[PDB]
């Protein structure tokens, strides 16, 4: 394939990286922006050290997101090449000591919710935790965490167990899909390690976001729903369709194959004579990535999950070239990183085997 | 009017018609997406004590009461206007009950030496406001969520009231307005509303006593303050005073309001650019619009939709919606320019209002 | 018939007639808008311990308790001019009173290390103005809602002069202000006119021994300040200093401040402008105006009022008015350049001030 | 005597000063910018409030400093003008209060060598303070800090008793000869209070000075000396030979007498055609006042002791004009200070009257 | 020799230095830099001041290398000039005392790790404070800080004997072959001054470092190792392997001859027509002193602990001129660091004398 302008390599060598069992030279020197440096690194030391974050703006409310992506890109790394599994394992450690820094989850608190972030709600963190936990042990072999493992599966499936809808909310009274779509996976993960069955809910849950929560039609989901008073937010969202979309591929891949075209018919504009696409946040808009500004990153990662080069390579043409990319000392930065959790996704999206994939990790 | 006036974004006749078409406009759906979409920042995100919407309007911490509560009253006729938003409406009339108890909005009571309970005595501007939002919420849900609550309040209010020598309520000890006071008075009619009580009955006493050292009859107008222990009246006259006890007594009195509303239009509201727009003086022996708290135009705004005066209405969104350059991005309304305090709030209000007497007689879900 | 100078509200004529008019002027009505119009950051918006107004215009913590007191003195003589507004005067003394004791206000004393109770001992800058306070505002309103106070108040200061070897008080611990005695020795004086006493009788010993070391008799104008461990005086005279307190001393002993104002004005006060102007030296041996703190000339201009000296006090207000470019938007009164710390406030009381002498003899309040 | 360009007064009016029984305008204008304005002036009050020195920008450690000269300058002020006795007196009385204020001295603590400035060592705080105790009561008759005075002077006697070196030390292990100058110099001020023989202990620090901390070619002090190590810092130093000698000249005239000749041909330039002089601050330099920056101020001060009218002129012509001294409304102020303590340094060196004749100071 | 341009003195001068007993002008206005002025010198006090530091913008995690840094200058200072090996031993008391002030060590708290800096791992600040504790001893001959180097030495020799790695790590689980190297390298001295055996250690840990954490082909460490995942990072670094190469060349000069000429090839770029050099900081980048920034710095020492002047010369060539070095009043500044420890590092390499010439200091 031809690269194209401003590109570091082509989506035909994302895609032959599995098969090649190599990461392309950019994504290795991601990996060296992620674990190089003294102290700045983001993966430099277990410790409660937030330094390459500080460096990089990013808000403490992201920061738990940012940690888990990484993560999710460390797992496919790890199937991707054999040599750099080991590298991947220490990471993925790194990545749940931090995850379990206060600097972390400490807005549950700040927020006047509790004490204890794991013990009720709160599904944004202690979803991405319990996913991470797992994806560790799968790349690693380690029971390091299995303890702490075995009792967050407990609270998921108890608190799933308990509600009158099917899930779990983030703030008291607060449900999104894709903080839910997360939890599920983590179960599904829990059930390949143990050989148990909490992946059992997930049939119901896929039922009642099929109801109330989507626009089947549009292939697209409300912005989120509210139990005590039943409301959902009257507002089809891009980015949490793509989002949500992606993780339930990995456990109900009929799901999202039904909804994937309506999806882009609704949101994706493709522009520059094919060569390009941009995401709307919203419908009855023309303007691309409104709202937290994640469209089009989220939707990266759903062309990947989806195996749609031709929309991935479009994506990555408007992403990637006006962010400026260079490598320095064989390190990736980028000059102007166009969203929240810019390196992040775009690394990501980059490895990403497919969650149904890293669900069956061969062991080391 | 049905031409759209320029810079406007959307007539005077389509806002007054959102009710019998059962729809909000477009532009107030884009405000509802302001209010609502965007994680964290939205003002209506989450019942947390999260403040960062008002944070990054660098909203006034004493101000923050009367956001929350202008949202509110808007919320309350959306919820008659579309009830498919009714549940929407519910849910952020929730929210808003939840954030007026966090102490970001009720401290400054603390912080000024008046006190450790907000709602204990005196303090009418936050407590009236409360009230009648406990009482909202249940008229759009129908939950009896705050029941306790209200039940709570109202009678610390209808006791006060009883207990006091004037008619009424002060804010500050010493400090009494009418514009506060004509809010804790509407809180009792929903209350008896909801619950079939009379504590609306002390209202015909506070509308014969503001009718004395506290209006000038003949301009419409009311002074600024009245301080009991002193028994001074501020001598000056205030339009947005004036504007904003007017709209809430329409909903109790309305006969109150009719009386003096054209004189309140000759004392303080200025006509210009041929008739196409109107701005509003705060205060006599003065040329100058939109002087003081700088929210005459804005009350103003309200009690034109609340009298049903369509002109009025339309020559002072003209006057104060195109400078304030909005513009809808990603289905989401923004001003580049808002021209005052509580800005995108007072608009939003002014327009979806119902009427106070409709709220009143909302139907149950 | 008297002609506005260029940059003026009002002339110097209707100023001196508002007590005979009984009514303020409309730029003297603007400024008391400006003191009680906007929620929350008009000065006299609440008796609460908020400091909004003072934020805004950047009022040093210290002078605070000075800015209080002078709108006070103002407002006490807004009561005399108009009794139409002896009503809105006397609410706003009420909340000056309460402000005056918010810790922001005093809070300075315990801050510098000399104590955590502002009226127990010496710190006669803060308790002169308080007790001066507490009785205008029992003689504007007739309440005795401070009478406990004030009575308490006046027996410390009172107890203080009698127990010190020399006549007075001190503010910091050997600090000797005759400014600041001035105040505390008028405050009996308003004392003794609401209850038929005597603390006044003290005024004659304070007169003879400010006369001693802290005078100049030759140029009318006392030393900087007195420091009595030492026994030394300050050897520079202070025309501020001068200015407040021949202003204070004139409502209690006028021939001693008849006798030394034209040498006041001799030594300070440079006329300009062909006749139409003046400034004021803050010291000897300079042609500077307004050096110090800066307040010679606004200090002169209330010395004017008090003295009925029109000509002086149309100069002074000639200077010091035009260039800090007055406008009453809303009916309200601003100054987009003051010249110096309490410009609003010693403007305004310069333009109603009906003479300390006026305000002891104020006939009691209408009955409600 | 001729003006200088940019002088406000002669070097003739300076050293006349004491003759005519009168300050010059320009230094009584110093006593008021040192004592006219409410608050901000630096002799407003005895309290612990610093407004004059923050204004200044003066650096926390250098305070002690700025306060001693002062009073050492106030000193010579009641020695000049008898009118001016009580005001001395009093600016002395509130530089002593000061002098005990923890923003004086809280560096000691801070720098982790004790909670008690006075205990032990510390001897630049507590040499200065016992000095300031002895001239206040000179000035003034007063035994207010006679008690205070007491227990410092057997303080400071009992460290000198119990050293094997000659003097004291500031920071345990840094011996310098200009901090124990002003300590022995205090000994003297107590002796002739008290008609003791504290000073009997100087011959001996003069004996030991001359032996390792001394070059006597160059006639210059090394920078310091160094007890449990016996390292004597190899570089002499301009400022603390100045400030030594000018102290040391009122306890041993012949001392001083014997080094200023050579002091000045080491450190002093004339330029400008013989008009001007500026103060090396070490030896292999062409560089004027570097280190401290204080070289041309303390050898302004040296020269009005050893009574050198020729250097005084040639020195202030180079210190004075470029920092552009005005008085206004009768108060004097530089818009460019050069240095550190530069309207303290430039007040003193004007006023000196000498040090002998401070011990001398007859009684009021 | 020629001056360089924009060099302070020949490389033939800097080497020569031991054999004159005399360091260059240069060297000895860095040493009154690090001595001369009060307050700011870096070595004015023992106490806990840090103002030297806080001046030129040093991280808080660099200061306890800076520190270390000038204590191995000031090591080497002693062997060139006996005149000045009792200010190089009052320098060492003052570096000894401050790398104990909690302001140096408190990121081991600050980062979760435990309350007492010595305890366990943290052997990045450990191996320096015991190199620096024997250093001092071998310029001073005093018992001074005897007690705490032989408990430190013990703590040092019994983790490395617990550990089924050879040596120690930083942060738990972070293992780095320069640090390791010091805490080697302080065993050898220990020995020197005690008659003792801790040395026997070093075998192993040179055996164990030669496996996964050396490309022996390229002469070159990997960045780091982790023992709970057994990961090396997959990266070289130059900076780590001129450190480790310095070191350990003192203990066993074979495995440093042997890696040298293969470091130069790896790393190191000769350019303006062989004059100047400048080092990469790892493999497949043709960008000199990416990461720390410290490559060529580090080299400029190895190349210095190895006889090379021709490299010496053109690294100094390379680091000195654009730094815009000068001499004000005999002290020496650069206006323009190009790095992190750019003054210390440049003086160790000027004077460095060989960490076994260290070894073998005669006594006092």
């Amino acid at each position: 394939a031809e690269l194209p302008p401003g590109r570091l390599a082509t989506t035909e060598d994302y895609f032959a990286q599995q098969a090649k069992q190599a990461v392309t030279p950019d994504v290795m020197a991601q990996l060296a922006y992620m674990n190089y440096i003294d102290f700045i690194s983001p993966f430099y030391s277990r410790g409660c050290s937030f330094e390459a974050w500080e460096l990089k703006h990013t808000p403490q409310r992201v920061i738990k997101y940012s940690i888990a992506f990484y993560a999710y890109g460390l797992a496919s790394v790890a199937l991707i090449d054999p040599k750099l599994r080991a590298l991947a394992g220490h990471d993925l450690d790194i990545a749940v000591s931090k995850m379990k820094c206060k600097r972390v989850w400490g807005d549950w608190e700040e927020d006047g919710f509790g004490t204890d972030p794991i013990e009720k709600e709160n599904i944004a963190y202690k979803g991405h935790l319990n996913l991470m936990y797992g994806l560790y042990q799968l790349v690693t072999g380690s029971r390091r965490y299995e303890a702490e493992h075995a009792h967050l599966t407990r609270i998921i499936h108890d608190e799933i167990a308990a509600n009158p809808f099917a899930g779990i909310v983030c703030e008291p009274d607060n449900y999104f899909v894709q903080c839910n779509s997360v939890a599920y996976l983590s179960l599904w993960v829990y059930d390949r390690l143990h050989g148990t069955d909490y992946r059992a809910a997930t049939r119901a849950w896929l039922d009642f976001i099929q109801k109330d929560l989507i626009d089947p039609e549009r292939g697209a989901f409300y912005l989120s729903y509210h139990p005590e008073s039943g409301a959902v937010k009257p507002w089809i969202s891009a980015y949490t369709t793509a989002w949500t979309l992606a993780m339930v591929h990995g456990m109900d891949p009929a799901f999202s194959e039904r909804y994937y075209p309506r999806f882009k018919q609704t949101f994706v504009e493709v522009y520059d004579e094919g060569r390009k696409a941009r995401v709307r946040e919203t419908a009855g808009t023309d303007d691309a990535d409104g709202g937290v500004g994640l469209a089009s990153a989220f939707t990266l990662l759903l062309a990947r999950e989806m195996g749609d080069q031709q929309l991935f390579d479009q994506l990555l043409n408007h992403l990637e070239p006006p962010a400026k990319p260079s490598i320095v000392s064989a390190s990736l930065r980028y000059e102007h990183p166009g969203s929240l959790l810019f390196d992040e996704l775009l690394f990501l999206a980059k490895v990403h085997a497919g969650f149904g994939a890293l669900l069956r990790m061969p062991p080391p």
